[PDB]
Formats: C-alpha cells, sequence, structure tokens
C-alpha cells in the first residue's frame, strides 16, 4: 500500500474526513436537528439547563416561577418562596420574609445550535406575569433578535449561537420564551401543504432534557463537551467541535 | 308484531348494529379522535400510563426523568434519584448509594388507536439527556415504526395498534417521543390551508391523562376495560370491543 | 435464613417497613396482605450458594 | 368399568386412601420433619408464632425481650421499653412511665407435630435473665413436661400435642425454651457414630418461621389451616387434618 499521509491513497484520513463533512453537512439538511439551550445561572454557582432539539423548528417557553433555582431533594423554603412569587407579581403582594430570593436567575444564556438560520429567532422575555412588553394591549408577542446573537467559533467554524444577558437588579424579573427555525435556503417551504403535518408530528416529536448542575465546570465537563454542544463560558471562551472538511 | 330474531322487522337489533357500527366509522372520520399511550412498567409491577387524545394528528413526549417511577404521596428517595440522574447522563457523573435505581422502566408498550394510519407513526426514541441518535449533528429526529405494530385484534376487528419493547439491560435508558396522524384516505389535507388553524387548534385542545397503576390487573380492570380502550397484556392476551357491524 | 431475613434491608435508610410488612402478609398466604405494591424489590432476584473447595461436594444439603 | 363407590375395584379411593396414610407415615419415618411451634398471645389480642421445622430433633430458644410484642413499622415506646426490660431484670432497676408494659405475653402455648415422642420434650422456661430455676447454682437446665401435654385430636386422630400456660400476674416475666425429639419406635439411634454428622447437619438445616398476627382468627384462617398445622384455639377447639387411613 502507499504510506500514511504521503498521498491521495490514504482512504482512512479520507474517510474520517467526510465522515466529519457528513455529520456537519446532515446536520443542516431538511432531514436534521435543530436545537436551543437556555441557560438560567444561579447566585450559587448552579446552573439551569433546559433544551428541546427537534426537526424545522424549536423553541423553549418557561414562566417566571419555572426559572427559578429549585434544588431536588434538598430544602427549597417553599412556603416562603411562594410569598416571593406574590411580591414579584405585584409590589407589595406577599409576606415574604427576605428582600431578595437567590432563587432568581442571575443571567440568561441561550444557545443555537449551528442549524438555525439566525434572522428566524425570536424572543419573548416578558415581565413576572408573562406579558411581554408592559400590558398585553400593546405587546408584539416576540422581539426578533438575530442581530445580537454571537457566532461560538472553533477553528475559524460556527458551532453555534450565542446570546447572553445579565439580570443583576432587583427589578429583573422575567419569563422567557425563545424560537427559532431550521435554516432553509431552498425554495420548498417545510410548511408548505405537502409537508405540514410532519411539521405538526415533529411538534410532538421534539425531545426535551432539564437538569441543574452545580458549577459551570460541571456544565462544561459533563454535559456540554460529552455531548459535542457548543457553549460559551463566563471567560468568553468557545467550546464545541469543528467538522466541516476537518478530521 | 313480529317475533324478535326471526325477521328483518327487529327494528332494535337493527339500531343496535348501526349505533355500534356509527361508533366504529365517526372514530374513523376526520371529525373523530386519534389517540396514543405510552406504558411504562415498573420492576415493582406498577405501571404509569399517559395518554394523549385529539383529532388530525396526536403525540407523547417524555424526558428520561419524566419515565422514571415516582410514588405520589409516598416516599421516593428523592436526593438519591437525583444522584442517580446525573450517573445517567454521564458515567460516574453521580454520588448515589446504588447501582440500579428501581425507577427506571423495565419495558414499554406504545398504542395507537384504531383512527391512526399505521404508515404515519413516528417515535423518537433519544439516550438519557434526550439526542436520538449518538450525537445532534447526526440524528435523524425519528424512526417511522409502523412496520413493527401488532394489530391488537378482537373478534377480527382491530381494535388498536401494539409497539412492545423492553428494557432490560443496564445501559437502556432513555427519553420518548411518538407521534401518529389520524387515517385520511380523502385527497382533503387536513393541514393545507383551508383548516389548517384548526389543526393548531387542535394542539391546544387535545386531552392528556396520566397515572400510575399498582398493577397490570387494575390497569386492565378500572382503566382499559371501563373506558373501552385496547390493550395488550404480558401474556400476549387482546382487550378491547369490537364494534363494526356487531351488535 | 428465614423468606424475611433474606429480604433487601438498607441500613439507615428508608425500607417502607410498615408496607413490607404487608408484603410478607401477603406472600404467607395469597390475599392475605394490604400492601400497595404488586411485587416488593426487597425479594431476591437470585441466588449464589458457594462453598470452599474443603468440603465434601457429596455432603452438601438444600 | 365397575361403579365408583361399590367394590374393590374404586382405584381412584384406594389411591387416595394410600396417599393420606403415606403422608401420615412419611412424617413419622426417620426421614420425616418433626416441627415445634410457640405462640406468645399478647393483651391486644395479636398473636407471635415461632416454627422451627427440623429433621431428628427441634427446639426453639427466646429471651424474655424476644417474646415481647414488636409492632413493624409501627411505634413501639421502643426507649421506655428499655427501661421496662431494666425493671424486670431487677426489681426498681428502670426508670419506665409504665407499671405493666402490655408488650409482655399474656400466655404461652406450645405446640408439637405428631411425629415427635411425648416423651423427648424438654422446657426451659427460666426468669427474665435467663436462668431456669432461681439461680444456676442450682438450675437442672430443663423439665421434661411431656405428661401435661394434650392430644389434639381430629376425627380421633392425634393431629398434634399442646401444653397451654398463662402467664397473668405481673411477676410472670418469663425466658423460654423447648426441645422434642422425632419419634424413633427402632434400636438404630439417629445420633450413633453412624448417622451423627447428618444430625449436625440437621441443625444448620432446620427452618425457622416467625411472624406476628393480629388476632387469633387471622392465624387460625391464614397460618394454621393453609398449611394443615394443628392447633388449639381459646375455645378449646381443635384444628388440623386427619390423614391416617382417611379419604
Ligand atoms: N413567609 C413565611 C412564613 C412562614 N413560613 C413557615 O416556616 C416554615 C418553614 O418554611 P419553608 O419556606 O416551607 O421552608 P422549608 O420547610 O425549610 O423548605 P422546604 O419547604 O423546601 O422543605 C413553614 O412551615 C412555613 O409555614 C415561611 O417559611 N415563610
Ligand atoms: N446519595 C445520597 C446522599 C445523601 N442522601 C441523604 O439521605 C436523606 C434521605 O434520602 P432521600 O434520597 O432524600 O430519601 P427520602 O427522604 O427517604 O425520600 P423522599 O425524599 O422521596 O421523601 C436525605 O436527607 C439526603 O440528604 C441520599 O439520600 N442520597
Ligand atoms: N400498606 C401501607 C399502609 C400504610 N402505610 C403508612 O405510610 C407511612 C410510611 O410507610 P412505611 O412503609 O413505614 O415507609 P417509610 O416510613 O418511608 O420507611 P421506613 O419505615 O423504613 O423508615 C407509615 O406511617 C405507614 O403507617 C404504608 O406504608 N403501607
Ligand atoms: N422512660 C422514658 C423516658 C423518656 N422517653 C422519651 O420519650 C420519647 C418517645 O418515647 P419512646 O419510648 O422512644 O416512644 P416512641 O418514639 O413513640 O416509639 P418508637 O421509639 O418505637 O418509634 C423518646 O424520645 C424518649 O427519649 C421515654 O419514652 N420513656
Ligand atoms: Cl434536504
Ligand atoms: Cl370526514
Ligand atoms: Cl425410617
Amino acid at each position: 500500500a502507499d504510506v500514511a499521509g504521503t498521498s491521495n491513497r490514504d482512504f482512512k484520513g479520507r474517510e474520517q474526513r467526510l465522515f466529519n463533512s457528513e455529520q456537519y453537512n446532515y446536520n443542516n439538511s431538511l432531514n436534521g436537528e435543530v436545537s436551543v439551550w437556555v441557560y438560567a445561572y444561579y447566585s450559587d454557582g448552579s446552573v439551569l439547563v433546559i433544551n428541546k432539539n427537534s426537526q424545522y423548528k424549536v423553541g423553549i417557553s418557561e414562566t417566571f416561577k419555572a426559572l427559578k433555582e429549585y434544588r431536588e431533594g434538598q430544602h427549597n423554603d417553599s412556603y416562603d418562596e411562594y410569598e416571593v412569587n406574590q411580591s414579584i407579581y405585584y409590589p407589595n403582594g406577599g409576606d415574604a420574609r427576605k428582600f431578595h430570593s437567590n432563587a432568581k436567575p442571575r443571567a440568561i444564556q441561550i444557545i443555537f445550535s449551528p442549524s438555525v438560520n439566525v434572522r428566524t429567532i425570536k424572543m419573548a422575555k416578558g415581565n413576572a406575569v408573562s406579558v411581554p412588553d408592559e400590558y398585553l394591549q400593546r405587546s408584539h408577542p416576540w422581539e426578533a433578535t438575530g442581530i445580537k446573537y454571537r457566532k461560538i467559533k472553533r477553528d475559524g467554524e460556527i458551532v453555534g449561537y450565542s446570546h447572553y444577558f445579565e439580570l443583576p437588579h432587583e427589578y429583573n424579573s422575567i419569563s422567557l420564551a425563545v424560537s427559532g427555525v431550521h435554516k432553509n435556503p431552498s425554495s420548498y417551504n417545510v410548511g408548505s401543504a405537502h409537508n405540514v403535518m410532519d411539521v405538526f408530528q415533529s411538534c410532538d416529536l421534539a425531545l426535551r432534557f432539564c437538569n441543574r448542575y452545580w458549577a459551570e465546570l460541571e456544565l462544561v465537563n459533563h454535559y456540554i463537551s460529552p455531548n459535542a454542544y457548543p457553549y460559551l463560558d463566563i471567560n468568553n471562551h468557545s467550546y464545541g467541535v469543528a467538522l466541516s472538511n476537518r478530521q
């Protein structure tokens, strides 16, 4: 045989590069996934992640309450926290024994897979009673925030898109929904009559995941990295795996 | 009058047979329901059922965590089980005090109503972090598993369709979504522009049910049978009610 | 060992000890108990008996 | 064939009678079991049973403490009852909050299988510190109480032997061991050198059973009767199954 790494007859090398290329390109086809993650960061350094993976389009929608830190099989001040919610829904509406609940997120990061079209991204960041803009009568039900998403990059390739926002003030009390559509550079409308029922099925088939990790380190080691998910950490460091035309 | 059971002037007999026929045929019309059930079987002999009933199309989507046994108003090892999830999401990721959680399903049965079209059935059986096929980049977001569904039969009539799979190994750790479309032998697309908004409403109108029964006996007696639902038990015995052209 | 002594017991953890009393009553006599479960997971799924190589195998009794 | 119940050619009738005879006679052979039961009766109407089943010889030995009522998965005054034991072991030895513990047995019944030889029965009824007769220095370690055992009879056949004694006084505080030897009308000593090691194995092979039943009714219905065990109830009524030469 020829010698490895010296000619065009290195078939294991060419198959390696094609195997990686196919993965990148499959994800971007209309058969492939589009995924979104919402990361909510707590003052105790823990991170809630919510992930949804679906064909065609994907989204997540959470209430103010659902975004608050919840520690499984531990004490949570659950009564006092009911009271905190009443005080957040309406000023002086509750009887809590605290000024600031540490269960409230300090920051959100939204990340999309590189298969999204960034121009289709929509976000409904509501107040704590789930109203996008002060009052329903004047609310557009979303904002198109694609212009704010930063490319997460590895080796010069886009592995994901990130929008990061901090909630550092007492009045930063939110409900949150985000939505993105899978890339489609063709003129075949995946929602046209021919295929619209498959999109309806995709709503049922979307797989959800959610979990609270104790630290960003643990999130990176045991969630982001093992699954080849993209990420951007608090130090602005990029994670992901570049695959297009790469061994 | 003529004597019962001796002539074509037995109108109570003919109305009986028509009443049964109408029920069978209504369910199959575009006005009728399509229903799916997911049964998760636990080592303690109990069974979780999730049912969804809707027009046009129906589906269920559950996380790994949501499928685990939960005993209402009893002790559940909830802390230790948080740790079990961490160890299932990533090898050696947790600090649980057990090798195998008995809360994990030992088997799944998916059943559809006889109003589904079997060729439209789709299933997304993911790993424990809700990824259909190892990594998102190479995942088709579903499999069309209609070929595996067995007809549940009573008196020679199809009363339902069943796909049964056991999870008997330590690595059988899953998330699960299934979807089916109501039969439509016409050329009127229920998702075409004329009616697509009614399909969007059907997503909101779908009624869900879920409950943990202590035993398969209890499931058969108090869930399957009273509601005239189809079923297939561990002994391969069929339940349901045949209605087409029957008294 | 008795049937009861062979059942799983987790030291310093919860064991459903009341419900498991009821399970024993149902195992001793059909429909003899009022347990909230069909199958107790405390029941052994398998037994292995091992003797040292100093036994005479022909004397083993069970 | 001949007609049932009219001749000596009723083989199902003769096999029935032999099957019953064999059971009776097997039990009495040196290959058969000998069994003892200790019933301790509590003021709340519940009954503890301890059963041992073995070849050659059988016995039970319990401490004062082990004989006291214990309610599984319920409250038992366990601290106060430690104190009660201290007061029973030595007058004014404890700091209990009660004069009489209702956990103390009110009566004992000892029953042997009909395979025992009644003349071999021995009983060590000690005081609460497990001394047969006031002080060890003057204690014979047992009494031969066979003369007190009443035959439990069904249909004129001995199905068991019973010794019943009440503990109705404050000073009736006991430890208890009983022992009986399997009948052996032959001159082959089961304990002679030829077979003595089999007797040593029988000590290891003896199967034990113990359980607290809520009532004598429950004891009769769910313990005595299903297992064809002999019994004598508080009304002096006999239970058991006669088998010798019977259909
Ligand atoms: N604003 C108030 C008023 C009263 N309590 C009382 O204090 C007790 C404990 O408070 P809770 O908030 O329920 O905390 P934990 O029980 O410690 O935590 P968890 O409920 O999550 O186990 C409760 O019985 C509750 O009735 C309270 O927590 N907060
Ligand atoms: N791997 C570990 C480590 C510690 N614990 C501790 O043991 C106690 C009981 O365990 P848990 O799993 O919470 O079981 P239960 O309290 O019995 O059940 P439930 O929470 O469902 O009432 C908890 O306080 C928990 O802190 C545990 O269960 N598992
Ligand atoms: N069949 C029944 C009926 C009632 N209970 C009640 O439910 C409570 C908890 O049940 P148990 O079986 O005792 O479980 P745990 O207390 O959680 O476990 P452990 O006793 O081993 O600490 C008890 O107070 C018991 O009275 C029960 O467990 N099982
Ligand atoms: N002579 C005494 C002195 C003190 N106590 C105290 O009272 C409490 C309850 O008594 P206990 O006898 O332990 O009864 P329970 O806890 O109700 O029953 P169990 O221990 O069987 O659950 C205990 O904390 C014990 O310290 C007692 O029972 N008896
Ligand atoms: Cl495509
Ligand atoms: Cl129709
Ligand atoms: Cl013999």
